[PDB]
């Protein structure tokens, strides 16, 4: 069910059709940020999150920030028997890089993962590439779990190895105090 | 990408798409089968198999009823697409007990891979298992797959139990090799 999540001018509010057009021109200008993601400059990823929306597979939302949108972020991927999800799919203005917003994100999708929703796991994925969000998953706690082989492509249509990562919910309260004591 | 639903055939053993027809028969030999299906969440019961046929109305499945001339043994099937690439998995496999060991599991892991990969020119085929279901594992292993990952909390037993997830591949420049070494094994 569909969610807003918020902390002070920080929103993460269930994408809309509405929001897709400035997402699209917002990746253009953020091009080679994105990079080693394949889909980001073109409307069908993003209608293709709400697609999933409408058939209960997906959460995307849009990421703003004061009045800003500054980028988007999903949950998706959900084993309801478990229950389980992933949450990835971010990408966020390169003005936001290094400056704590994805750990905060992050924080908050987490503890909803976990804390609301009572998941048992949560995977996040990058490709092996993207040396940057390696770092930022490390940096939340994520263990490794695989590298899956020719598993994507890369915004120019190359093929990645995927590295796989989670948090169980055994490794959460630690995870929580870990990033909460990062604040 | 369209995979469309396709028979696959090798002398006696057909691979058919899964019918609403196929499902009490497949339940009933499933629950004689209970036991060895135990690894699994879900085989025993007509929702597992009507699942499988709603995601093959939405194109993320293709459902297979496997068939030795006229008998019925059990079933498989390709899911999880990844149109992009084009990548799949195969998998959610279960034969009749009287057809383990006779490399019937090898033989229908064997026209999937040629069609995967010759056909639907795939460069990944995905194929995972539950972290207790050693003979699976041991089934995988002899196919030539690669193990890639273990996912934790990742999926139920047939009676709930959470358990992690042995996560393998191959690649389309492995297939040569692995079809190579399938071939020789049948003959
Ligand atoms: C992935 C993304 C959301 C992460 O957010 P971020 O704010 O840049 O992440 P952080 O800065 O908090 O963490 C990145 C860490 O990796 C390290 N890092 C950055 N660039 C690196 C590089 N090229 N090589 C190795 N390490 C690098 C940084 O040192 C940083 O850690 P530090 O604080 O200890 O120095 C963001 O960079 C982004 O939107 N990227 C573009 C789209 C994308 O690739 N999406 C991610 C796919 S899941
Ligand atoms: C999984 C299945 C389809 C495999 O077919 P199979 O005929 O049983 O497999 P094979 O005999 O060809 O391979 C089993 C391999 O596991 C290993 N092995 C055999 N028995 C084993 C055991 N009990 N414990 C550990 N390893 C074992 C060996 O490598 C063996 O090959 P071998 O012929 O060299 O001895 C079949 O067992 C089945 O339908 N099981 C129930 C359903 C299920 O568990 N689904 C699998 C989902 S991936």
């Amino acid at each position: 069910l569909p969610i807003t999540l918020q902390r002070g001018a920080l929103r993460l509010e269930p994408l809309v059709e509405a929001d897709i057009p400035e997402l699209v021109s917002l990746a253009e200008a953020n091009r080679e940020a994105l990079q080693y993601m394949d889909g980001p400059t073109r409307p069908d990823w993003y209608r293709q999150s709400l697609a999933e929306q409408r058939e209960g597979r997906a959460l995307p939302l849009a990421v703003r920030l004061g009045v800003q949108l500054v980028g988007t972020t999903r949950f998706a991927e959900f084993l309801p028997a478990l229950p389980a999800c992933e949450i990835g799919w971010t990408w966020l203005d390169q003005a936001q890089h290094g400056s704590g917003l994805n750990r905060m994100i992050k924080y908050l999708m987490l503890k909803h993962a976990f804390d609301n929703l009572r998941m048992v796991r949560v995977q996040l994925s990058t490709a092996a590439s993207n040396l940057r969000a390696q770092g930022a998953i490390d940096k939340l706690g994520a263990q490794r779990e695989g590298v899956l082989r020719n598993h994507r492509r890369l915004a120019g249509g190359r093929l990645d190895d995927t590295f796989v990562y989670s948090i169980t919910d055994h490794e959460w309260p630690q995870v929580k105090a870990a990033l909460e004591a990062s604040f």
